[PDB]
RNA sequence: GUCGUCAGCUCGUGCCGUGAGGUGUUGGGUUAAGUCCCGCAACGAGCGCAACCCCCGCCGUUAGUUGCCAGCGGUUCGGC
C-alpha cells in the first residue's frame, strides 16, 4: 500500500538545485529532472514513522509547518484532524526560541476572545 | 535659553557577529509624525507624536436686575 501508492504520482522531483548529500538518495536524472529512489524513500518512512508512532503513543505532541502555499492548507486540515499543533501561515522569530514572549500574544488572543464574545462593549 | 513641535531616542527576550556592535527602528505605500498599512528574524514594550485640558466658530438645556414695545399700555418718549 504505501508502497505503490508513493510509487505512483509522486516520485522525484527538481533539477541543477541539489545537495550533493541529498544525492544518496536519488535513483537518476531522466528528463533532466532528478528520479528520486522511490524504494529508498519507503525504508525510511519506517524508521520515520516508527519513531511517528512511538511519539504519539507517548501522547507527545507534534508542530507541524508547512508555510509553502502548495502545502499551505493540506498542513491545516491534517493537524485540526490530529489535535496537534501546526503553522501554514509565517513562521516566526522564536516560535520555539523565542518562546515566552511569542506565547505572551497567545494570551493576548485570549484576552480578545474576551471582548470577542462578552457583554463589554457598552 | 537652545537645536526644535524636529520625529526622534531607547528598552526586554530571541537571533546575528570573536568583538565594538547589528537586528527591531530597515525595506514598499502612507501621513504633520517611528501616523497608519503591508512586508520582514524578530516578537512585543517604554519616553516621544496624537488624543484627554483651555479659547474661537453652529446648535440645544438650566438661569432672567443684561437686552427687549420683539408684544400691548402709560411716557419728563431714556427700555423710564
Ligand atoms: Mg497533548
Ligand atoms: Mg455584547
Ligand atoms: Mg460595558
Ligand atoms: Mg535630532
Ligand atoms: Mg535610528
Ligand atoms: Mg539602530
Ligand atoms: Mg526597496
Ligand atoms: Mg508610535
Ligand atoms: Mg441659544
Ligand atoms: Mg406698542
Ligand atoms: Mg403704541
Ligand atoms: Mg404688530
Ligand atoms: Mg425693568
Amino acid at each position: 500500500v504505501k508502497e505503490l501508492l508513493e510509487a505512483g504520482v509522486h516520485f522525484g522531483h527538481e533539477r541543477k538545485r541539489w545537495n550533493p548529500k541529498f544525492a544518496r538518495y536519488i535513483y537518476a536524472e531522466r528528463n533532466g529532472i532528478h528520479i528520486i529512489d522511490l524504494q529508498k524513500t519507503m525504508e525510511e518512512l519506517e524508521r520515520t514513522f516508527r519513531f511517528i508512532e512511538d511519539l504519539a503513543m507517548r501522547g507527545g505532541t507534534i508542530l507541524f509547518v508547512g508555510t509553502k502555499k502548495q502545502a499551505q492548507d493540506i498542513v491545516r486540515m491534517e493537524a485540526e484532524r490530529a489535535g496537534m499543533p501546526y503553522v501554514n501561515q509565517r513562521w516566526l522569530g522564536g516560535m520555539l526560541t523565542n518562546f515566552k514572549t511569542i506565547s505572551q500574544r497567545v494570551h493576548r488572543l485570549e484576552e480578545l476572545e474576551a471582548l470577542f464574545a462578552s457583554p463589554e462593549i457598552e
